[PDB]
């Protein structure tokens, strides 16, 4: 439950929130092809967050 | 080359950089399973970045 472990998990949550925000922006730009890539990237970010949560979470 | 376009492209580049910062942290932790997913996530962020770059120039 170290500070290193908490830093890594917070970063994984942040990257997920970034990709969600970016997805909305690309949707707003109507940048369809990029939004679809980003949608997938966000799922993958969620997979990472979940894996980090299981391992580093309290 | 619109403003909004550039903000989006920058954020896509920022996210690519963040996956590498997390990858190194996961490496420091010997969190092998998480590191391999992160490695692939970087590959995926690079796919998105290059696509935005081709489009938003």
């Amino acid at each position: 439950g170290t500070k290193q472990e908490k830093t890594a998990l917070n970063m994984a949550r942040y990257i997920r929130s970034q990709t969600l925000t970016l997805l909305e922006k690309l949707n707003e730009l109507d940048a369809d092809e990029q939004a679809d890539i980003c949608e997938s990237l966000h799922d993958h970010a969620d997979e990472l967050y979940r894996s980090c949560l299981a391992r580093f979470g309290d």
